[PDB]
């Protein structure tokens, strides 16, 4: 249907625009949609875009708002005093503000259904909220209404929440519109979702992405498939993977490369309230932090992640224990059955599982999933559903019997609760994965495996060397193959800080010459250089010009193919901010080819420094534009837990940046 009322090219530069009489009786019946396309690029802290309110005295609790926040936050209150109704819904990270340093048309769409009593916001065709409620207030039913404002809200007469942006288009329905309906409705969006929710995952949520282009001319990209909110194991998690075959305009339905069965995968609501949203799936084995690489030799497509048996994280992860057993150079895979206090078993070759107590093999033997057999034939499990119908989170078999996992809950023999590095490979470039093998201890027998660091692993472009780096207390261990992947070797390579988060991502700055920046506790990005593809490795330094808060994040880096300036270039992608994650920029730097020292020229705002920017996925588009796919959110914040569709991708050239 047709809109009640419709205006454009507002400027809200801090006076509101009343617009009563234009819109107050043309509002009719209990259900509304506000349509409004809106720029924010200098937004104040906390600011409405739009208001209906009783301007009276007495009443200055009777008022609808739409407002946003400096920190990319949308929502509306719902109140009237005399009903004694006092609705406030939002979500952080709904808005963007800038690209390409131009400011960003938001699409806003406001759905209020009387029948359905439910509010429902979308913001460049993400819907951020949707909430329904026992008593129902519709928005010009508030007692005593009689401003409608742009840029503010009249309370007792005086203009609050005054705004600072622009209202492009504004449209009024007096009708609740359709999903159908709101998915029409045309978007001015700067980014594109690769991931999604509602997509062939199954989860609401994604964290961790990572992007590389392949020789072929294809570019793929993993992430976390997070299905219990946006928590880091324990949770579900599988890793999913998509492809662009049109340098990042179109995607492929994702698929998975590495995924377990004991939960159900299941697009589920998580609760954002300070009660429940820290709420977590308990018993699920997961993966989590992918990186890929391509081997020019076999053109296998190499992807590694952490795995976590059921119940594990990297809290409960058993230090002091890497889960083999040594037994004269070679590791076995150790396993506890039912009903013992000890880890009788080891898994020996062709996954026999033998007891170490009698030295007797077993009739029991792993298959090449991780799958338990007896005497040939599949044992299986029941899977597990989760809800929170009962009002708390509960996890419960819904009758669903799958192959028996020693890495799952309800197995008859079961690995070491710690964590472990998987890999898979693909032959077609990302349209299927293998399944996964486990990585070898690094640092021994009762040394808990090292946690790879998310994003890419470095191909020599001079010979068949791949490289991943991983992190430990102490230190970053280079995982190095010269083989496709068969055999790895590890580089240790000691860092000045104990127990850090130090994600690592490598860039070649000429043959043979690789140097690695990473996250450190310091406040600031650090790097070391090796000379020798990997054999050994510098000491640390430090990076001045770029801050990141005390507890820091991923930095994503790439070796640019084209010079600039003159010079051969970096590019490094990372928050920029000392407070949060946010200000996310891309830094290119020129290497200096005296030393080696590299300096960072330009800096380029991806959006508003005080919108959120977080892990972050860099590749060289094979037409030389530059995709970035990045968390656009503080995935820090206990505040911005459990947002969907806040993984975004954008496309970039080279003099955007410059
Ligand atoms: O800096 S963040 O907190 O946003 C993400 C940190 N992830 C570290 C990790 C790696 C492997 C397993 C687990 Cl459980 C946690």
């Amino acid at each position: 249907i047709s809109p009640i009322f419709q205006g454009g090219s507002y400027q809200l530069n801090n006076k509101s625009i009343d617009i009563s009489s234009l819109l107050l009786d043309k509002l009719s019946g209990e259900s509304q949609t506000v349509v409004m396309k809106f720029k924010a690029d200098k937004p104040n802290s906390l600011q409405a875009l739009f208001g209906l309110s009783n301007s009276k005295a007495g009443f200055k609790n009777n008022y609808f708002s739409i407002f946003m926040r400096d920190s990319g936050e949308i929502g509306v209150e719902i109140r009237d005093a005399q009903k004694g109704i006092n609705y406030l819904f939002s979500r952080p990270a709904s808005l963007w503000g800038k690209h390409k340093g131009q400011a960003v048309e938001n699409t806003l769409v406001f759905v209020s259904d009387s029948k359905d009593k439910t509010y429902t916001m979308y913001v460049n065709g993400i819907e951020v909220f949707s909430e329904t409620v026992d008593t129902f207030l519709p928005i010009s039913n508030i007692n005593g209404i009689d401003k409608a404002t742009l840029g503010a809200v009249n309370r007792e007469g005086k203009e609050h929440y005054l705004a600072k942006g622009s209202i492009d288009e504004i449209s009024l329905f007096n009708k609740a519109i359709s999903d159908q309906e709101v998915s029409t409705i045309p978007l001015s969006n700067p980014f594109q979702l690769i991931f999604q929710s509602g997509d062939s995952t199954q989860a609401n949520y994604f964290r961790i992405p990572t992007l590389y282009t392949l020789s072929s001319g294809r570019v793929l990209s993993s992430i976390d498939a997070r299905y219990g909110g946006t928590h880091d194991s324990k949770s579900k998690i599988n890793i999913a993977t998509s492809y662009s075959d049109d340098n990042g305009k179109t995607w492929s339905e994702p698929i998975f490369a590495m995924k377990f069965n004991d939960y159900e995968e299941q697009l589920v609501y998580w609760p954002r309230d300070n009660k429940l949203k820290n709420s977590q799936i308990s018993g699920s084995a997961s993966f989590i932090d992918s990186s890929i690489v391509e081997d020019k030799k076999s053109g296998k497509t190499i992807l590694l992640a952490d795995v976590m048996p059921a119940g594990i994280g990297n809290n409960n992860a058993n230090k002091a224990d890497s889960g083999f057993k040594e037994i004269n150079g070679h590791y076995y895979l150790k396993l506890k059955k039912n009903g013992d206090n000890d880890f009788r078993y080891t898994v020996r070759e062709n996954g026999v599982v033998y007891n170490e107590t009698t030295n007797k093999p077993t009739n029991y033997t792993i298959n090449d999933k991780y799958e338990v057999l007896e005497g040939g034939k599949s044992l299986t499990v029941e899977q597990y559903s989760v809800d929170f119908d009962s009002g708390s989170l509960r996890e419960r078999h819904n009758g669903k019997q799958v192959p028996m996992n020693v890495f799952y809950k309800d197995s008859l023999f079961k690995v070491t609760p710690t964590n472990y590095i998987a890999m898979t490979t693909s032959q077609n470039r990302g349209e299927s994965w293998e399944q996964f093998k486990l990585l070898p201890p690094f640092l021994g027998e009762k040394h808990n495996g090292t946690y790879l660091c998310p994003g890419q692993g470095l191909a020599l472009k001079s010979s068949n060397r791949l490289i991943f780096a991983t992190y430990t207390s102490g230190e970053l261990t280079y995982l190095i193959s010269d083989d496709s992947g068969q055999t790895w070797k590890k580089s240790s390579a000691s860092i000045p800080f104990k127990n850090a988060t130090a994600e690592a991502q490598m860039v070649e700055l000429r043959d043979g010459v690789i140097r690695t920046f990473f996250r450190t506790t310091t406040g600031k990005i650090a790097y070391m250089t090796s000379r020798d593809s990997g054999e050994t490795w510098s000491k640390v330094s430090y990076i001045d010009g770029i801050q990141q808060t005390s507890y820091g994040t991923q930095v994503s880096a790439i070796k640019y193919s084209q010079l600039i300036d003159g010079k051969e270039a970096v590019i490094l992608s990372t928050p920029n901010s000392r407070s949060g994650r946010k200000g996310g920029q891309l830094v290119v730097g020129l290497v200096n080819k005296e030393d080696d020292s590299i300096d960072w020229k330009y800096h380029y705002d991806i959006d508003l420094p005080s919108y959120g920017y977080a892990y972050s996925a860099i590749t060289e588009l094979p037409n030389h534009h530059i995709g970035v796919l990045f968390e656009k959110y503080d995935s820090w914040s206990r505040n911005e837990l459990h947002l969907s569709n806040v993984v975004q991708y954008i496309d970039l050239e080279i003099n955007d940046l410059t």
